[PDB]
């Protein structure tokens, strides 16, 4: 049995995450869930937006799988819940997968989280203003290495954006992500994020795993989004040594929660990450969903008038499908 | 009479500016041009891509209208004419415009040129890389003004987009920004860039005078030419204190030069910008373009196969018949 | 009983131990002894300069007595023993004394350990160098907890040495320090180090504990040592959190290992500070050096032509007559 | 004829100026002198410590004597005569001479002026803070072409004092230096600041020109005081492209102008480097005030009870003695 750890969050983050949930055990009977508790209200019970117990619990899951959190402008000693979590169980990697669902292609960006890879100080002293960046071989190592796991899972390869004719730290970590790379057999191509971007509109899907780090990749992880719908069909996952949270990238929408109108697709798409995360059966939910869109009525962000229940019950009746054609659906 | 430095450069640099200056000739008797050499050949001449003696009549100049240059991968003691040129008459600001032919709807995205408001040092002592980065009031200052009369000059706002939630040098430049209009009486929006990206993808033509520091601006410089069907259309300016240099976004293009294909569009709406410099009819030459373009063959990088000459003439068509217009196109 | 991990080092390391251990062993019976290797010989037998498994002990002990490390200018994969002894322990803090031995007075300066209080890289990139130094809250904050520790434990004040005048890290440090004396109700002075260096020269004895940055604390560390008549009198500690190491300044002096001369009184002296840190009665040994040093032969570094022997037995002597004593050296 | 800039200051400034400037012309009839007035008073009537007509005649002068400038805590708008001064005439070298009156030893420190070699920031962004320092090649190559010159001048040699170990600006410097030496035929010793203290403080006499960048040579340049009887017989020159100011290292000590018995040694040795600047006869004015010191009387700051006029017709008595004995003050 894996043991995945839930942690549904505010907003529509529990209604989304049950049909992500839903989505598993259709799929299979090889995981088991146990649910946690974190933001706000769990802040004004006990000073931490997450159990010091649970977090234990948590750590020792084999994956999580996280809604949205909703994080007040102020509060006064409050830490988002989602950065606690990427913190507390060092989730160096941020993989955004945005999904081309008519098709099956995708745009794929590494990026690291927070202080991830880079560290060093910004500040005033007045008439002048200073940022130093400072980047290690170890770090620089850590996240090549699992772009190139990646891109090798794949089949794939490696397109590293950056600016390394203006910044050095970028011309060092290009150097070692081709290092990496070279030792794994796996071939890595390179371009300047200023024409990247122009080949991010206008060619999305033949860019095999972008690694680019985060003052430049979190411009893409943005941008190929134009190629989305809407933001509600985008998953994400968030890795570490040894554990893995995956999440929507969309938020807690406090204003639409109880309207029974969220898009599931992107929760459902997180939990597909999931099981190959687990060497399960992801691809079984991607199908599904491509299956579902290809007639089925949608949530009224992607132009359509269905309600979350009429997408999770259509996307499971998809899967019920095709693990009933034993001939189209074999093992493995 | 004003006096135009006009520096045609190399391959299709030539080909351009005998358009544009055509046309300038055909809106004004106001302009008089002065030709000068630079490049690989006066380098090989004299040690350096222009003559100090041609700088020096250019420094007096009121404008410069620059075609574009062949800079080889390594040439040992060469430096780029238009690198040269951009330090030697202080040329701190650059200006992009994404022209939309149809209607036009313009893009505006205000950088600094290399060295124009940042310093510091990159280095790699290894196992480790630094980048440095320093920016002072006077410097933001400078590019800040030059923006903001842009922006009172268009009738017009600035859309500062940066990464003040990371970098404080643009948070730094952000305030600078937001004191000088305040001033002024100029609005300021600002954005992140990695979600403004979308909207100038989705929204471009509604930014007013866009300001970025150029390790961001030169993303949104980019960026912005996904709107425009060639680069062959762009074009540019070059600021300073007290002259500026004009010149399409393209290159010297060898492999197209004398074919008679190259598009003259982008050196011709450089012109119109010289021309707005100076106070003189830039908007002549648009509307022109405009009008041509209505129904006008294009050359090849556009979709048609017009020959440069065809463009050029069709367009001095548009600005005579207009002249001729005298309830139409009125004075002033 | 405390227990003592004794690392005597090479060439006369053994030697100014042994008469250290003799010394404690004549002032007190609550210290037990284990020695341990470590050093060159140790390196060529397991690839680290001292075994993992007596670091473990080291680490359970009550104090450690070090003597001294010959490190060759370059033996492939090696370390300095000293070196990894204060890292692997976490010895942040140094303090050496130099002592008047005439009079019973001492300078006392403080200063980090190497990487025990800043950060950050430096790098050419030719034509230009660079230096970045970090230093934060947390770590001005233990060296200045220590240091006020120290002050208070003699009944004394902190001369804090800086250049806050051109390093903004100084002044930052000098204002922690400030922040943590004034909280235990220690005086702070401050001096700018280029003008103190002429106080230290000629008003030595009366600037209570000094601490400084090492950039600058370690040329005090130094300078100070004109008061000694040889550096083999002057002993020091390394301070962390729950256990430290104390060893003579003087090195491993290979040149005149086992011709019977070396000077003892800094390992001894060293054994006295030990004593201190553990609560018991470093006091009776400095007094009884005070006393041999009236009228005793001094080895040659002090212009003397004693044996190492000769001022062991003869310190050794005035302890037991002090200890005989009881009317004139009483308990506590 | 040359011409020497005279600005007495404040204080005992003019005290002793008046006593160098009549020692000048006891040996010499080729300078002649020109007064100007600067300091608090003249910044009161126009906004800046000295006349900007007096500055263009004073970078006219072919050297500048100067005096001493008291400088209030905070005069709002108010920035240092001397500062002024140094940046002005781009003054970028210091060189301090500590003289032994008995012998006519000397110790000799070279530094930059402030920012006449580094620069970068200094900041605290709260829990943290950072300096960056900045050094170039050509700013290096430029102190140490003067060190170099000043060494090979006096037939002699290079004592360069660092922290090369610790911080890469100064490895890149002792590079340049021994690089610019080794090009001139002149001899570098180099050491570590914190050992070359002790050196200092021993055996001060024999180290040649010192040069350290500031950071550490004006720790350098206030210990080698020590060997000084008083800082009143100290001079010092402020060295640039084409001029140089000549001023004693003292200051202006307004609560003893007037009593005359303020040391005019330091001004009159700052006169002798002068002369010796101008090619003129600066080792009469040396051998004078050594022949004054045998059995004159001296100043209260050295502990006689002479006036200052005693000190100044003493020393000018001798000047006359020895330009009256042709056998044995011969001429060149
Ligand atoms: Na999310
Ligand atoms: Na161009
Ligand atoms: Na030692
Ligand atoms: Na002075």
């Amino acid at each position: 049995m894996y043991r995945v750890a839930v942690i549904p969050g505010d907003g529509i983050g529990p209604e989304v995450i049950d049909g992500a949930v839903r989505v598993l055990k259709a799929v299979t009977g090889r995981v088991r869930f146990e649910y946690y508790e974190g933001g706000v209200d769990v802040f004004q019970e006990c000073g931490s937006p997450i159990r010091e117990e649970d977090l234990e619990e948590i750590r020792r899951s084999d994956a999580v799988l996280f809604g949205a959190t909703t994080t007040p402008f102020d509060l006064p000693g409050y830490r988002s819940l989602i950065l606690t979590l990427r913190k507390e169980l060092g989730l160096y990697a941020n993989l955004r997968i945005i999904p081309d669902l008519r098709t099956g292609r995708e745009i794929v960006i590494v990026r690291e989280n927070s202080e991830g890879l880079y560290f060093g100080i910004g500040a005033v002293v007045n008439g002048r203003a200073v940022d130093v960046r400072l980047i290690t071989r170890e770090g620089a190592e850590r996240i090549a290495r699992f772009a190139v796991e990646q891109a090798k899972a794949r089949g794939s390869f490696i397109t590293f954006v950056h600016k390394a004719n203006v910044l050095t730290g970028d011309k060092f970590f290009r150097r070692i992500v081709r290092e990496v790379a070279g030792e794994e057999g796996v071939e890595v191509r390179d371009a300047i994020i200023d024409s990247f971007t122009i080949k991010l509109v206008r060619n999305p899907w033949e860019h095999g795993v972008i690694l680019s780090e985060n003052l430049f990749g979190d411009i893409l992880s943005d941008l190929a989004t134009v190629h989305a719908g809407s933001i509600g069909i985008v998953p994400s996952g968030n890795y570490g040594d040894g554990i893995a949270l995956f999440e929507p990238v969309h938020g807690s929408a406090p204003d639409i929660a109880g309207k029974g109108i969220a898009n599931p697709i992107g929760a459902i798409l997180s939990g597909a990450m999931l099981l190959d995360y687990l060497g399960l059966d992801g691809s079984l939910i991607r199908a599904a969903v491509r299956g579902y869109v290809v007639n089925g009525e949608l949530t009224p962000d992607m132009g359509g008038r269905a309600r979350t229940e009429d997408v999770v019950r259509g996307i499971i009746g998809e899967i019920e499908d095709l693990l009933s054609m034993d001939e189209v659906w074999r093992d493995e």
